[PDB]
């Protein structure tokens, strides 16, 4: 039966991790796959993590199976991250949410029941985008179209193409917004743009899908969820597909949340009926660990204020980081000006290298970059600052 | 775009527990899905599981990603529990096994991976069988086809039927096996009976997918996998979809995984690329702590020594409540013979109540049972042994 099979070509994230731990050279440089890196080069557990996993290991009696939404006090603080403490939507019921393994499965979650109750065909991403959409979306049988939006020349939102592009998409066809930190170019719309998009979608009947991923690392909790507030206010139906691998340095506990939101309460709940279907067909019920840990921190005060101590260190190291890159570029003979660099949000610097660049930056100097040209800022430390930024004017 | 979705009909087996936690009554008793109790009537963390749990709080260092297929102990582990310790299989590299959130994760990533590439279009599972089988497969695009097994009437393995009703499908069709502790109803094949069937799927090219989430529960580790073995002996190809979530009282945690044997390494590493694929479309890596503490436990002498006996005693003490069960009935006034329920095995006592019956004893005693008449007897504790046996005898 498996005779036939043809091998899948790596992932182009996850991939370039098999490659750099198999790398036998010593001053190897990780700036592919989109985890926070310390000064030191580690990626470590956060402190309030720690303690409430402490907490969890001193309290939890049973391991009995959670319900298929998971743990409820996890969705009443995400609604409360996602769209604001006293939102209409939190009063009026009428959002739901299912805690997710990520926020990848969350997109899944979102794609089967997307495909199996409505009669949505097609999904709009990006172009760029997360290179993982197409891949989530074509599996639960839809199309993935694109849009215009990044302007590679002048290293901007290319906005008028990005509505002239979006001009093709029906009413009924989903929209995948990022949330903030655009990966992978780090360029955001403005709040004015973000409010023009929302009356847009309204207007033309699309249904928005926000992938919203790192909430907390552009200005901050509440500012950057500023463009999904705006479309919140106007939209009688929306989905979210959160992740909270990144904010709370959880990757592999797998923390993300769906959430659905209807005109009303009944509608939001029959609709959530079948999300809840399509969840048990895939994995059951959720994991609980890190989610327990997320809602352990989020509900506890002195936790929560250590927290999101640590996500500001997180956000303001990598903007040093981005600072610290432009200008060793530049005293290293690098002859462009990468100084639009500093104008990107979170962890990626579109570098605008090319596929030879960054493959001879990998086979020559083990400096390992998404194909894309995509780099993590995050990966970034004093100590590999200038290797890094002597291999890069070397391929160009 | 949701004001036309229908609510999805309540999980047969999940929507009794949000119906038991709502019911009001004092002494309802919970004989529904299929989660361990010990004689207090309690599901508590195993000790084993505890112990690496601290461990792991201390030596856990991040939370980074794990690769697209799990912590690679966990594999290893996991093919010598189902396989042996010296098997061919794990010599020869012909097995390959992700590590995914629970056992339902296992079967959708199979699912999912057999439908995108093979030929495969029907899948066989025995009538009766878990009820989310059918939904988890026609998830994936695959219809479901039945074969007989249980005689109702003899409560016994109807092996004749079972053959006669297979001999409808076809060389290239996928036919589910269970295990052990055939859920739900408790009757396995003899050693004997299970060699008859792997010569039989070798001769008319069916592939085996056997869903093993027991193991441990009928007689011990080693002989809960006579079957399987019997089966990997003789085939090139098969896929194992096995759980933790039980046999080590994880649950929540979603531990379990898909391990995918093809006729010699490079075939199987080619298949396997493929289902790394399928899982980064759905969940993209797995989740870190359930399966660490697998890995932990088993690779520790002591607590793999600590862990048999805490499965040892689970084992037992749902033996002692079987006997006690069939016992206090026949005190009780039942006059139905309900002594083939000692001849069942692991958790679930198939015990032939209508529908009707299961719906009264429901409504009006407050036990709540399986609409199929699966009662789970690990639910049972002498406590709540007699005023259970008394609602029984009452609806008869
Ligand atoms: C990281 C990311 C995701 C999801 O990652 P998970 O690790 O599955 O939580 C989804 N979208 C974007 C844009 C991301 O950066
Ligand atoms: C419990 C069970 C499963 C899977 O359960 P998970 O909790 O997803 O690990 C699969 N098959 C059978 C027969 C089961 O009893």
């Amino acid at each position: 039966m498996f005779e036939n099979i043809t091998a899948a070509p790596a992932d182009p994230i996850l991939g370039l991790a098999d490659l750099f731990r198999a790398d036998e050279r010593p001053g190897k440089i990780n700036l592919g796959i989109g985890v926070y890196k310390d000064e030191t080069g580690k990626t470590p557990v956060l402190t309030s993590v720690k303690k409430a996993e402490q907490y969890l290991l001193e309290n939890e009696t049973t391991k009995n199976y959670l319900g298929i939404d998971g743990i409820p006090e996890f969705g009443r603080c995400t609604q409360e991250l996602l769209f604001g403490k006293g939102s209409a939507l939190i009063n009026d019921k009428r959002a739901r949410t299912a805690q997710t393994p990520g926020g990848t499965g969350a997109l899944r979650v979102a794609a089967d029941f997307l495909a199996k109750n409505t009669s949505v065909k097609r999904v709009w991403v990006s172009n760029p985008s997360w290179p993982n959409h197409k891949s989530v979306f074509n599996s639960a049988g839809l199309e993935v179209r694109e849009y215009a939006y990044y302007d590679a020349e002048n290293h901007t939102l290319d906005f008028d193409a990005l509505i002239n592009s979006l001009n093709e998409a029906q009413a009924g066809d989903v929209v995948l917004f990022h949330g903030f930190c655009h990966n992978p170019t780090g360029i955001d719309p403005t709040l004015e743009q973000w409010q023009t998009l929302a009356q847009l979608s309204v207007e033309k009947g699309w249904l928005p899908l926000f992938d919203f991923a790192y909430q907390g690392f552009a200005r901050g909790l509440e500012e950057d969820a500023e463009g999904l507030r705006a479309f919140a206010a106007m939209h009688k139906e929306l989905i979210v597909a959160s992740s909270y691998s990144k904010n709370f340095g959880l990757y592999n506990e797998r923390v993300g949340a769906c959430t659905l939101v209807a005109a009303d309460s009944e509608t939001v709940d029959r609709a959530f009926s079948q999300m809840k279907a399509a969840i048990r067909a895939n994995y059951s019920n959720p994991p609980a660990h890190g989610a327990s840990v997320v809602a352990t921190i989020l509900s506890n005060d002195a936790l929560r204020a250590i927290w999101e101590q640590e996500l500001t260190d997180m956000r303001q190291r990598i903007q040093r980081m981005r600072q610290l890159f432009v200008n060793t570029l530049q005293e290293k003979g690098a002859n462009r000006d990468f100084s639009f660099i500093i104008k990107q949000n979170g962890m990626f610097s579109f570098s605008g290298l090319t596929k030879e660049q960054v493959l001879r930056l990998r086979e020559e100097f083990g400096v390992y970059a998404v194909a894309s040209g995509r780099v993590n800022v995050a990966g970034m430390t004093p100590d590999n600052m200038a290797p890094l930024c002597e291999a890069i004017v070397a391929v160009l």
